[PDB]
Order: C-alpha cells, then structure tokens, then sequence
C-alpha cells in the first residue's frame, strides 16, 4: 500500500480531467499562483505544461534550478530564460494546447505563437484553471 499522493499531484490530476471538456490535449499554465498551486514551486518565474495523460513538465531560469528540483521533485524541469516559449517549442504535434487567456497579454501570446510547431494549436481558455 503506497505513500499517499501529494495534494499537488491531486490538483494536477483534477486539471487533467478538466481537459477533454475544454477540448484540449494539454494546458500551459503561466500565471504564477496557479503554477504554485499545481506544483509547489514558489519562485517568481516559471511555466508549467499539464498533459491529458497526467504527465507534466515545468520550466524555470537558472537562478531556480536547484530550488525547483527541491520543491518540485516529481516533474522534469527544463532550464530557460524565457520559460513558456521554451516548453512550447519542445512539443511535437499534433496537439491542442490551452493557455490562460485571462492572464496572458496580447504581446506575450504573440511571442508564444511564434514558438509553436506546425501542428500545435494554441487555444484560449478562460477562468482560473
Ligand atoms: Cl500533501
């Protein structure tokens, strides 16, 4: 009988379950308090991708590599100055990727779109995840 799931694993699982209904394959979380709620990472720069199959990947800059391994030992990390574009550019299509349209700015979103692959579509999702 195993060690119980962390609350962060449980929150991710609940978001993963919300994805079918929002008609997306993955969610890109860029609002920091949302990333903290879903992962435990308390730093000031991150991006976080949660997939339908329950896997996840988290990104942060070089100042936080040690801390993210310590605070988030259950998600593989990617170092990047520009976190969200770097996670997105690593996705191989086809994939519908939701984003927090209530929180990303028009120009932050235009920057993301540049990094998306030829069959990765970004989908505006409203609400606090
Ligand atoms: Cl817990």
């Amino acid at each position: 009988a195993p060690l119980a799931d962390t609350r962060f694993l449980q929150r991710r699982r609940a978001l993963s379950a919300q994805l079918a209904a929002k008609r997306i394959d993955a969610m890109l979380v860029t609002h920091l308090t949302h990333i903290r709620y879903l992962s435990g990472f308390t730093g000031s720069n991150a991006a976080l991708i949660i997939n339908k199959d329950l896997s996840a990947r988290i990104s942060t800059d070089g100042r936080y590599i040690t801390q993210i391994a310590e605070q988030v030992p259950d998600i593989e990390s990617l170092m990047a100055r520009n976190c969200a574009p770097a996670l997105l550019s690593d996705i191989n299509g086809p994939k519908r990727v939701g984003f927090e349209a209530d929180y990303l700015s028009v120009s932050q979103c235009e920057e993301l779109r540049k990094s998306a692959g030829s069959d990765v579509e970004l989908i505006p999702v409203t609400g606090a995840i």
